[PDB]
């Protein structure tokens, strides 16, 4: 079985990966080498080699090229690929998937040679039971990405030749989602690349971009390095600079995930032709609104979006209702807004049409919009850890979890946590030494 959890994910998370200790240690090591101009990780090795040849006046060429760094192992560096090892990417992909008119998704990756997202996106979408995916990889040059062709073959991916600098070939054409991985792959120019990409992106589609923000410690540290390649320095920009650049191409930002060390994951959506939006309160306990909604949905000719909003109660089930309706004919127009606050102290915002919050969510134009304790996000699914939980106990017993395999023997909690000492027939006794008989070996062996 596919075991998951169903929690509430804000569309904007900052300081995402603070919990991890290894990332902080890597950051401390990296700045330490930077200070005054040591680990198996590739990026610290590169920094150490750069500082090794000269303490002052380091040559750009010597640090640019060195043994053990020519390989595209920079993405493998935990600091650089931190966000793609966390559930932020899963949340972004799920948000992209949900706001799709149909059940099929068209995802095209730019600079697939270095981005390496081709080996992580396809697996993350396996849990969805009905979704059908069309992943296509692309690179500036053919020979690039020629390696790992078996990896591309084991999944279903399509080769390409597009260089984001030039207009996208019509073969890719309009696409549901675009992924770049600007952290490692080199972008020729921000404005030109984004213009070509937004041109490629279909209407209402999404663009997911991973980049290392400038102005943050790791951003500056990488900026000093790679100085030989001006392109790689073009991808590194400022958060406000990125936001401004987005406004130029009339591409709107729906979500953003910011690592504690600077990395960020921009999710953007292509605006759609404006239409007058319908509204229908769904908090009436008499379910009289069902007739109202049934009346609206009947006129399939109309293309006016429907915005089912409930603000009176925090236990409304608008989420399931919109999830199920969207499959039904005419469901593409349905959209939701729920105010589900769990803390009584939290103030309830105003959802009146004049208010700003409704305007911002409408500009976002997402199917799900759930407000809980000062955040706007949607409930999302994640895989849960594989370990069997363990708790400190005074009563436990040994058991072969998988019959026949002695390797599966482990301690488990025992019913004896609940017992009565008064009864003489109980005589619950502690155990200091337990013997093993032939019968026990026969049982464990199966």
């Amino acid at each position: 079985p596919i075991l998951e959890k169903f929690c509430f994910t804000p569309h904007t998370e900052e300081g995402c990966l603070s919990e991890r200790a290894a990332l902080q240690e890597e950051l401390q090591l990296c700045k330490g080498l930077v200070q005054a101009l040591p680990s198996q990780q590739e990026l610290p090795r590169l920094l150490s080699a750069a500082c090794r040849l000269q303490l002052n006046g380091n040559l750009q060429l010597e640090l640019a090229q060195v043994l053990a760094q020519e390989r595209p192992k920079l993405p493998e560096d935990p600091l650089l690929s931190g966000l793609l090892d966390s559930p932020a990417l899963k949340a972004c992909l799920d948000t992209a998937v949900e706001n799709m008119p149909s059940l099929k998704m068209k995802v095209v990756e730019v600079l697939a040679g270095h981005g390496h997202l081709y080996s992580r996106i396809p697996g993350l979408l396996s849990p969805h039971p009905l979704l059908q995916l069309s992943y296509t990889a692309t690179d500036r040059h053919p020979q690039a990405l020629e390696a790992a062709q078996a990896e591309l073959q084991q999944h279903d991916v399509a080769q390409g030749q597009w260089d984001p600098a030039d207009p996208a070939p019509s073969a890719l054409g309009s696409a549901d989602l675009l992924v770049c991985n600007c952290a490692v792959a080199a972008l020729g120019d921000p404005a030109s690349a984004l213009s070509n990409m937004v041109a490629a992106l279909r209407e209402g589609g999404f663009l997911l971009l991973h980049t290392l923000l400038r102005g943050h410690p790791l951003g500056d540290i990488v900026a000093f390095l790679t100085s030989t390649e001006p392109q790689y320095g073009q991808g590194i920009l400022s958060q406000d600079a990125w936001e401004s650049l987005f406004s130029r191409v009339s591409l709107r930002l729906v979500g953003l995930k910011k690592s504690f060390y600077g990395s960020t994951l921009f999710l953007c959506r292509r605006p759609t032709p404006q239409d007058s939006p319908i509204f229908l309160p769904v908090d009436d306990t008499s379910f009289r609104w069902v007739e109202s909604l049934k009346g609206i949905l009947a006129d399939e000719d109309s293309s006016r979006p429907v915005w089912l909003k409930a603000i009176n109660c925090a236990t409304s089930g608008v989420v399931g209702l919109v999830n199920c309706l969207r499959r039904e004919p005419g469901g593409n127009r349905l959209r939701c807004v729920l105010l589900s606050n769990l803390s009584s102290t939290s103030h309830v915002p105003e959802v009146d049409p004049g208010s700003a919050e409704l305007q911002k969510v409408l500009q976002g134009d997402l199917v799900m919009n759930v407000y809980r304790d000062g955040a706007w996000g949607a409930f999302r699914h994640f895989l849960l850890e594989e370990d069997k939980p363990e708790e400190p106990t005074a009563h436990a017993f040994v058991s072969t979890l998988t019959r026949g395999d002695l390797s599966s023997i482990r301690w488990v909690c025992s019913s004896l946590r609940h017992a009565q000492p008064t009864c003489p027939g109980a005589q619950l006794c502690t155990v200091y030494y337990a013997s093993l008989n032939f019968r026990d070996i026969m049982l464990a062996t199966g």
